[PDB]
DNA sequence: GCGATCAGC
DNA sequence: CGCTGATCGCA
């Protein structure tokens, strides 16, 4: 339908200093993937270009790389990375419709031009899944169909820029787009392209040890069970535990029985088999997800993994990481933690450097609640769980037992997640009355936190949304629901989203400031990963002493709060040793 | 095609 | 009780 020049050569009217640009990568994983088509819409009209044509043309290449030639795009990062794998630099992206839509309303799950277009009732563009299929049926169509789709996406971006920018400006989110998320997009592009080197023989050796401890564990489970069965089947396990061996059921489920780790540790004392199933679950998880699954996505040439950071998915402003997920690499239990020995510097005589905010959520809570007891605790750099135990249990420091600190720590998680008696009682394996007593004691010791939690729910009902430090927004329409379970979950989101979201805003601003400082200092050090409240870098050995001073300082000074931001850091030959 | 489970923050 | 993603089993 839509009119445009299906051009076979590049012309200077395609290289105007403002344009909507689509550099289409249809492969879901864009790492070293083909670019199937190019669309440009600018003051002169609408243009489709074959990529072999466009990317061979020196003038088109230079227009891509010229920061002065402004481009409006959807998912710039996708385009930037696919171009990086071809040695082509993309610059001058001044508007990204994906990030604009994400900031206006994260709840829409906008992941294509069509869904962003719908927020302004622009319907003259198809959804990607209607054009390409999905997953199994993910094929590039014939040139006429492809070209009309790309040109209609570019035209949608062209028309949608100014209404998205006017709404962002009304929301006071204009700076969140221009000065935080879009510069971060570039930084994520570099991190993903660089990747993380994996020691694949370390992982294969761990794989072989786990296959033997799994074998040893399966047949003692079979011995104790008096029968062979699929241990990885929650259904067949539940029959073995609750029907054949007649173990008690503490947590009744509508369907069958729960075999969650929560239920199995209460069942450990009644039967030997239980602990063995939990050891088996821990090893089978290392084996399937972190050994086998990691090895499947290592590039066999470089032995690097190239995560994709989804910048536009989480309801709080956090990143997510896929294929592989480099934000859930084991660390808590020692045998899982060894996996991190396989994550190594990409060059001879480089080291891994990890810096992590200490208790950023509770420090952000202290800031926004202006609780004088919590702010003083941080100004004194106290152990916050110990001091919370001292206050809610009414004891001196010396009188806090390890069980008291364990319980106070779970209250502190509770407070930032949005406490409920039923939630804390579940976590602590106590009654609801006992948990409500802890919560009451917490609020008598931190009355500013109690005020804040009432005033922010009260503010979420009046406004219909909540905000973070840097004006990220989440809409909480379930705040006015007559169903108790659905309205309490909205009240929890109103308590938690400003905390978790403020913490995301701060680490995103740190990453931007860190990269400016690394460039000013012309250090070879670079970001590999973000894990929510930690940055992981690799650098030459020679740079370690300067980064021990520079990275913490940049992360501490990212934002000014009423309490200090505290950062710990470590470095070593492997991610494991950076502890 | 989704629930259960478990890894991270 | 907050936020995620991957694997597996079973439909």
């Amino acid at each position: 339908k839509m009119a445009f020049t299906l051009a076979d050569r590049v012309t200077e009217e395609m290289l105007a200093d403002k344009a909507a640009l689509v550099v289409e990568v249809v492969e879901e994983n864009y790492h070293d993937a083909p670019i199937v088509g190019i669309a440009v819409v600018n003051e002169h009209g609408r243009f489709f270009l074959r990529p072999e044509t466009a990317l061979a043309d020196p003038q088109f290449v230079a227009w891509l790389g010229d920061e002065t030639k402004k481009k409006s795009m959807f998912d710039s990062k996708r385009a930037a990375v696919a171009l990086k794998w071809k040695g082509i630099e993309l610059c001058g992206v001044s508007f990204d419709l994906l990030l604009a839509a994400y900031l206006l309303d994260p709840a829409q799950g906008v992941d294509d031009v069509a869904a962003a277009a719908k927020m302004k009732q622009y319907e003259a563009v198809r959804p990607d899944e209607a054009v390409y299929g999905k997953g199994a049926k993910r094929a590039v169509p014939d040139e006429p169909v492809l070209a009309e789709h790309l040109v209609r996406k570019a035209a949608a971006i062209w028309e949608l820029e100014r209404p998205f920018l006017d709404e962002l400006r009304r929301n006071e989110q204009d700076r969140l787009l221009v000065e935080l998320e879009q510069p971060l997009s570039s930084i994520l592009a570099e991190m993903e392209f660089a990747g993380v080197k994996v020691d694949t023989k370390r992982l294969e050796q761990m794989g072989k040890e786990l296959a033997e401890q799994l074998g040893t564990v399966e047949q003692r489970i079979y011995e104790l069970a008096g029968q062979e069965f699929n241990i990885n089947s929650p259904k067949q396990l539940g029959v073995i535990l609750f029907e054949k061996l007649q173990l008690p059921v503490l947590k009744k489920t509508k369907t069958g029985y729960s075999t969650s780790a929560d239920v199995l540790e209460k069942l450990a004392p009644y039967h030997e088999i239980v602990e063995n199933i939990l050891h088996y679950r821990q090893l089978g998880k290392l084996q399937s997800t972190y050994i086998e699954g990691l090895l499947k996505v290592v590039r066999p040439d470089t032995k690097k993994v190239h995560t994709i950071f989804n910048q536009a998915l989480t309801q709080t402003g956090r990143l997510s990481s896929t294929e592989p997920n480099l934000q859930n690499i084991p660390i808590r239990l020692e045998e899982g933690r060894k996996i991190r020995q396989a994550f190594v510097p990409s060059e001879s005589d480089w080291l891994i450097f990890a810096a992590d905010y200490s208790q950023i959520e509770l420090r952000v809570l202290a800031h926004i609640a202006e609780d004088d007891n919590l702010m003083e605790a941080f100004r004194r750099d106290l152990d916050i769980h110990t001091k919370t135990a001292m206050d809610i249990f009414q004891v001196s420091e010396d009188e806090v037992t390890p069980n008291m600190r364990r319980q106070a720590k779970a209250v502190n998680f509770g407070i930032v997640y949005g406490i409920s008696d039923y939630g804390l009682a579940q976590n602590l394996n106590i009654s609801r009355k006992e948990a409500a007593e802890f919560i009451e004691r917490y609020f008598e010791s931190f009355p500013g936190v109690k005020r804040y939690m009432e005033n922010i729910v009260q503010e979420a009902k009046q406004k219909g949304y909540v905000t973070t430090l840097l004006h990220r927004r989440r809409y909480l329409p379930d705040i006015t629901s007559r169903n108790f379970n659905v309205r309490s979950f909205a009240e929890r989101m109103a308590m938690n989203t400003p905390i978790q979201g403020s913490a995301a805003d701060i680490i995103k601003k740190a990453m931007i400031d860190l990269n400016a400082r690394l460039k000013e200092e012309r250090l070879q050090a670079h970001l590999l990963l973000q894990v929510h409240d930690e940055l992981i870098l690799e650098a030459p050995k020679e740079e370690m002493e300067r980064l021990c001073r520079l990275v913490p300082e940049v992360m501490e000074q990212a934002v000014t709060l009423r309490v200090p931001l505290k950062v710990d850091y470590h470095y070593g030959s492997t991610w494991y040793d950076a502890k």
